[PDB]
RNA sequence: UUCCCCACAUUGACGUUCAGUC
RNA sequence: GACUGAACGACUAAUGUGGGGAA
């Protein structure tokens, strides 16, 4: 009973185990193609993640959208005030950023010519802005349970026998947790007071990054498109979360949504999303050797993968990633001009510095507050953000 | 890196920048060792180390380590003292300056203690009145990392967006005033539309605001390191040098220390915007991530051992007041004020014998303070935050 | 069930050494 | 120098199991 798939909604559109095994095969497969059958230099991974899109029930109408690896976060000294760094390179966190490029691309594809609109996954929304066509779903694959609430208790395979949580009501369950710089495990936020500072970090204060478990729970409320893309499009959710290993149904479902079911007063179109949760039929084996300092990423359409030094947030020659704040902002800005102002979901105008533009997404920003509040009232801690200095930059 | 190179001073150049830096860097750290049974003591665990070195002449070994201190945290708001027994700010460099104040009081006492001792005192009578420094004495500030606040806000693994010298095509003006956040080693900008702190208000739990060291040192580079009370006896003293053991970026530091308020006008006589020598050291400390110790060490030449203060409370572990608190400093000043004949005061002892009122006796210093506050507002850099006026109304014995 | 105490385990940095690539 | 791959040591602050308690 512990390691069994957890169905999603009220009308069931795919077979659970078939999908899980499908997306694990597809992503792990496409990761093979990118690495000349795992023989490549940067093919050594510790954790693998990816996003799969589906257009319909035919499980060969599936497309691998993104593939990524990584287990590390940026060093404190290497934070970039020009937004050129990858602050978090845990596999699944990167696949979401990889997904963002594909969404921007799809927006670009729509506003190119009327003949190309039919090829784009987006369409106009009666409410203003853009929405997905009625049959598009996205699915998250992680080769292992996400760090934090889904993985911290029992980081090892269940021994089945439905070895449910013998102590499900400890204060420590459902707690928000942060990756800590220069230390292992993931730690509660309560016991580590909040509000980070730029200079505080530069001095030696350990950089705190939210756990992947908490980040996805977040994706299950404000959606995966994030603030900037939410100005163009309506909130998008993962339909499924598939784990290639370390699956504990009870733990993952708490961490992914159950713990914030107290959330109220979400803005229109926003909701607490409860995706399909599942392990795969043949769980992945634990990967050999020391864990690599680099984090790989790819998005469908790309000619090559990108290899990032997780320590620094840049590549080997010190170049900014295609996934960093500064690039994503550039894509956003380029599309913002190609989109007519009667077609925006939010018409509030702000200067063109990063933090300020994110603030134009009032509803998304609102949803976030409902989310932070949910965790707090549940006694699960206050969310921890990067120093406010991190997002104060323009496009040169 | 053009970025990691010394910026010579607009003061007196008596030593070579780089020889001097490595000199005071090596001494303070050496003297911090001696105080801690060679770094083996419990209290040798620091995050930040600071110190003051004095020089008497051009020979670069005629130096004396005057003060040594450690600390990265501030008092908790709830724990402030209405009788001035608490140390509101225990940051390494802030603490070094207060210890230096003690060295200043001792040297004044030394002068008016014995006629023979006057030749041993760093002070001399001044023709303009009161006391002034001997014609070659300089003080040098060492900090093991760039001071918190504006001087530290930047990416140390990226080139500088050199401000295009032709009206920022967007908008700019960095250098904004920033405040230490209570229960943290860090800093946040000041609300450009803010409130003012109140005594009963903070004590309940409202944010205590203490200005960042970057903003404090800039203040030292205008009104001097001697503070208000001591300016009644002696003339303004400035650091000739500021040496950094890490996170040194010349253009950033020069900004935070003086360049951002170069718009300063109508300073009183003897007061000026001091532009000291800025420099890093050759073998920089590496960033050591981990907890910042909750305690603050301090020492002043003449002392037998160090004093250790709980930064959160501003007192020591047994709740005894530090030698650096307002009340202690007042005790030293009052001792001197009676030993000094009234024609020799730089301002007339007019006002009553409560702390705040005596600070107002320093008219030229107070004036200097106001021009400084005004420099920051007109520069579009935020308004300075002063503690509620209750902090400073208390008396002695 | 929850917490406490003690013991034993589990899970990103640092240092030492060894092997290679540009 | 940077990156890469194996060994050993020592840190990190949560978390697990057990024994004993407690509500
Ligand atoms: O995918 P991630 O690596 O976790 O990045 C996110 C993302 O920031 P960027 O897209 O700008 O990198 C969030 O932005 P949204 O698009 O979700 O709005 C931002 O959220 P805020 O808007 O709340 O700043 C959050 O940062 P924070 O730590 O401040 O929540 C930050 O995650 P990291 O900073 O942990 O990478
Ligand atoms: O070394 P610091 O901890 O920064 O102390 C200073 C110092 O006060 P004390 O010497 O009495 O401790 C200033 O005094 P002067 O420079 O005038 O001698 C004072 O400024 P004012 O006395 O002019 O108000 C200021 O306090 P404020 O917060 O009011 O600026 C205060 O700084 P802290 O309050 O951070 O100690
Ligand atoms: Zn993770
Ligand atoms: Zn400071």
């Amino acid at each position: 009973p512990s390691r069994q798939p957890i169905p999603s909604e009220g009308l069931q559109l795919h077979l659970p185990q078939v999908l899980a095994d499908a997306v694990s095969r597809l992503v792990l497969g496409k990761f093979g193609d990118l690495t000349d059958n795992f023989s490549s230099p940067h093919a050594r991974r510790k954790v693998l993640a990816g996003v799969v899109m589906t257009t319909g029930t035919d499980v060969k109408d599936a497309k691998v959208i993104s593939v990524s690896t990584g287990t590390k976060c940026i060093n404190g000294e290497y934070m970039s005030d020009r937004g050129l760094a990858l602050n978090d390179c845990h596999a699944e966190i990167i696949s979401r950023r990889s997904l963002l490029r594909f969404l921007y691309t799809q927006l670009e594809l729509y506003l190119n010519n009327k003949d190309d609109q039919k090829r784009s996954i987006f369409q106009k929304s009666e409410r203003g802005g853009f929405r997905l066509k009625e049959n598009v779903q996205f699915h998250l694959y992680i080769s292992t349970s996400p760090c934090g609430d889904a993985r911290i208790f029992s980081p090892h395979e269940p021994i089945l026998e439905e070895p449910a949580d013998r102590h499900p009501n400890r204060k420590a369950r459902g707690q928000l947790r942060t990756k800590i710089e220069s230390g292992e495990g993931t730690i509660p936020v309560r016991s580590n007071a909040s509000i980070q500072t730029w200079d505080g970090v530069l001095q030696g204060e350990r950089l705190l990054t939210m756990s992947c478990s908490d980040k996805i729970a977040r994706w299950n409320v404000v959606g995966i498109q994030g603030s900037l893309l939410s100005i163009f499009v309506e909130p998008i959710y993962f339909s499924s979360i598939i784990l290639g290993s370390l699956y504990h149904g009870d733990h993952l479902s708490r961490a992914m949504y159950q713990r914030i079911s107290n959330i109220e007063d979400l803005p229109p179109l926003y909701t607490l999303n409860k995706p399909l949760l599942s392990g795969i039929s043949n769980a992945e084996a634990r990967q050999p050797g020391k864990a690599p300092n680099f984090s790989v990423n790819w998005t469908v359409g790309d000619s090559a993968i990108e290899v990032i030094n997780a320590t620094t947030g840049k590549d080997e020659l010190g170049r900014a990633s295609r996934l960093c704040k500064h690039a994503l902002y550039c894509r956003w800005m380029r599309v913002h001009g190609k989109v007519p102002s009667h077609l925006l979901r939010s018409k509030i105008t702000k200067p063109n510095v990063y933090h300020e533009s994110k603030l134009a997404a009032k509803e998304y920003q609102a949803a976030k507050a409902r989310l932070f509040t949910a965790f707090i009232k549940a006694g699960l801690g206050a969310w921890v953000e990067k120093p406010t200095e991190q997002d104060q930059f323009s496009l040169t």
